[PDB]
Formats: C-alpha cells, sequence, structure tokens
C-alpha cells in the first residue's frame, strides 16, 4: 500500500516515513499544501496522513474530497474538540493529535485501510 | 424576494426581519441549525443570511452546499481572519460581522442577488 504523508516538519516527516517503510507501506512525501496536492494527482494514495498546519491541511482536505473518497487521517498537535470536529466533518476519516505513539499510528492506519 | 434569517438571538433576528421587510423582501425566521435546514428545503429562499454560533452555521452551510447555490451570507462577533476565512471556504458568499450597519447589510444583500 501507499501513503502519502503531507507534514511540514522534516523531523515529524521522517519518523512517520521510517515506521510506515519499517510495516511495508510504499511512501510519497509532501512538505506544503501545494506539493500535497500534486502527490496526490500523480501517485494517487490508498492513504494520507495530512497535517492540519502547512506552508492549510483543512483547505487540502477539502479539495481532495471534491474528487476523491481517499481515507485521510489528520495529524496535529492541536487537541480541542473545535480542532478535531472540524477536521472530521471537512472530511478528515480520523484525527490523532501530536505527540502521537507510533504503535497507535500504525494501528489506526491500518484501521483506515482495512475498511476502505 | 423570500430571505431565510438563521439566527438564534431574537432581538437581532428582530432588527434583520423588520429591515428586509422594509425593502420590500419576504422574511422566514429560523433560530436553530435544523430550523434552518427544514426552512432552506421548504421555502427555497432566495437567500440566506446566516450566523455562525446556532443551537452550527459552518456545519449549515456545508450541508446547503451539498444541493444548493443559495447565496449565503454569513454574520457573526468572530471577527478575525480565521473566522472569515474559514466561513467563505466552507461555503459563505459574503461575511459580516456584528455589530453591523444596517445600510451595510441590506447593500451586501443586493450585490449577492445581482450577482445569483
Ligand atoms: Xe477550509
Ligand atoms: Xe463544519
Amino acid at each position: 500500500k501507499k501513503i502519502l504523508i503531507v507534514d511540514d516538519e522534516k523531523p515529524i516527516s521522517d519518523i512517520i516515513k521510517f515506521n510506515m517503510t519499517k510495516e511495508g507501506y510504499e511512501v510519497v512525501t509532501a512538505f506544503n499544501g501545494r506539493e500535497a496536492l500534486e502527490q496526490f494527482e500523480a501517485e494517487q494514495p490508498d492513504i494520507i496522513i495530512l497535517d492540519l498546519m502547512l506552508p492549510d491541511g483543512l483547505e487540502v482536505a477539502k479539495t481532495i474530497r471534491k474528487t476523491s473518497s481517499v481515507p485521510i487521517l489528520m495529524l496535529s498537535a492541536k487537541d480541542s474538540e473545535f480542532d478535531k470536529v472540524i477536521g472530521l466533518e471537512l472530511g478528515a476519516d480520523d484525527y490523532v493529535t501530536k505527540p502521537f505513539s507510533n504503535r497507535e499510528l500504525q494501528a489506526r492506519v491500518k484501521a483506515l485501510l482495512r475498511r476502505s
């Protein structure tokens, strides 16, 4: 399976990339909203891990949902009700906060792919 | 023309109703998100003035846009960039803050109907 990690912090992007590669996923990366959209169209990932804050995540997920039902897992340091709810309502299938557990992230990615 | 005013404060709802009636609009009212949706479907207004905070406005406008291009003018006490931008991106044609000028509200309603 192919995962697109949309994350503007190269340290976090590398941790997720390393862990998904170890699990046997193919990884493509993007570091802003424009790159996320280009990678999305060109690579057709099976799942996207999308941070909410990008050079926004809300906007990327909105435009994606115009054409695609690809599962989106939103990742963010923002952990209030309002953040989670508006990520889910704007199309996220799931919303995990940072810092996260590597094993939980993996379990939640598999649960998204299982249902999809 | 028919205006649906979705506002959960009966004092503000009455000020807008009074002013739109004086301008020759037919007015229907709704005081929460559920009533807004019911009035929308049953009354088919030409325009909707939608407050953002309801017993949300963001959710109402989202679901409306699933089926309809009816012009939406968002009205709110929240006046930050983030509020305006996410109201517009979630489908509002316009975003006016409270307190507002009665004459400006009227001018902006007419400008929405002119283009539509
Ligand atoms: Xe958005
Ligand atoms: Xe929403």
